[PDB]
């Protein structure tokens, strides 16, 4: 038995991830990327449909009614946001060719996306994102990791670097440069 | 003259800050944040007229008309994201009483939003967000402060922290109770 705590976490949890992949997805012009996001935003409508069944089944008095009202319409505008992540998904699944401004915008924004290559000598590789905890020790929040041929989306904190791994991760131009520098090898501590 | 990369890059930037505000607003039930999401939101719309106005008069062929349509498109889904969070905003300043679950969601998140204290002792006293750079150099974003009975909302670079602000950030948990620690003065070292 899931709690509406539980539903409604797991949906803010994915909808900041699908907003921050679709631009992923659209600076690299990615379409493995693009198609996670429209995977998220059905998972997002099985949550929000979820929310609603617990919701609906809880409210006994009316005061209680107003309240599961309250939930269900931020359910709402975050079921908005996740629409609108799954449009500039689409646009990358429609193979548009982007004006130029597009990826400069995601690349010279306060927060930025960025692709980091991990090196041998790293002092990161062999290190889960757990003990590491970039966003936590780095700012830089890591939203997905091309293994090669395959994409992590969201890993956990169980998930262990590799050399070879390319980062995807979100944080300020600095944050994302220095990181990058600790992924060369260049810096040996972090 | 703006181009449309100066005000496409604002659109994202002030988009981005509202719907981490909204969330500040519902956590403590802030009114006046709430109001300023709203001022936000007429922001995004005089901005996106603005983007119209340039891109309209920018196409000269048909391949140019073609691009910047796709400028146009996710200018559109800002504009979703942008009305979303003003109707989280909403549900503040109309006073509705919210289901206990709504603040603790924020609070659990991957990413929450945190109220941080500072100290006389406090080794961030006198140094401004620019010299900082606390997203940078811990992850947590500065989103306002309440210096008294006023707000300093997106505060920038020249903005000078001083003993008795009440820094509104957004970061993991983690990163935030970290700071927490350095605005006590407990941590003498960022
Ligand atoms: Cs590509
Ligand atoms: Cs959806
Ligand atoms: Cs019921
Ligand atoms: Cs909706
Ligand atoms: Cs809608
Ligand atoms: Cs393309
Ligand atoms: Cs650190
Ligand atoms: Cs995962
Ligand atoms: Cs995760
Ligand atoms: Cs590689
Ligand atoms: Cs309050
Ligand atoms: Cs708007
Ligand atoms: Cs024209
Ligand atoms: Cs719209
Ligand atoms: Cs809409
Ligand atoms: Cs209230
Ligand atoms: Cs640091
Ligand atoms: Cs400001
Ligand atoms: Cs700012
Ligand atoms: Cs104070």
């Amino acid at each position: 038995p899931k709690s509406v705590k539980e539903i409604f976490i797991e949906m803010k949890d994915t909808v900041e991830l699908m907003v921050d992949l679709a631009y992923a997805s659209l600076l690299f012009g990615d379409k493995e990327i693009a198609e996670e996001v429209l995977e998220l935003e059905e998972r997002i409508d099985l949550l929000n449909y979820q929310l609603m069944m617990h919701s609906v089944l809880a409210a006994r008095n009316v005061k209680e009614a107003e309240q599961v009202i309250t939930i269900l319409q931020i359910a709402n505008a975050i079921e908005d946001i996740s629409n609108a992540a799954g449009d500039l998904a689409k646009m990358v699944l429609e193979g548009v060719e982007l004006h130029p401004v597009i990826k400069e915008t995601i690349l010279e924004g306060e927060e930025i996306i960025g692709k980091i290559q991990v090196y041998p000598e790293s002092v990161i590789v062999g290190k889960t994102l757990g003990e590491l905890d970039l966003a936590t020790n780095t700012g830089v929040w890591i939203i997905a990791v091309r293994r090669g041929k395959r994409w992590i989306f969201g890993p956990n904190e169980n998930f262990k670097i590799r050399a070879g791994d390319v980062l995807i991760g979100r944080g300020t131009r600095t944050s994302i440069d220095h990181l990058k520098e600790i992924a060369r090898g260049a810096i040996r501590v972090i």
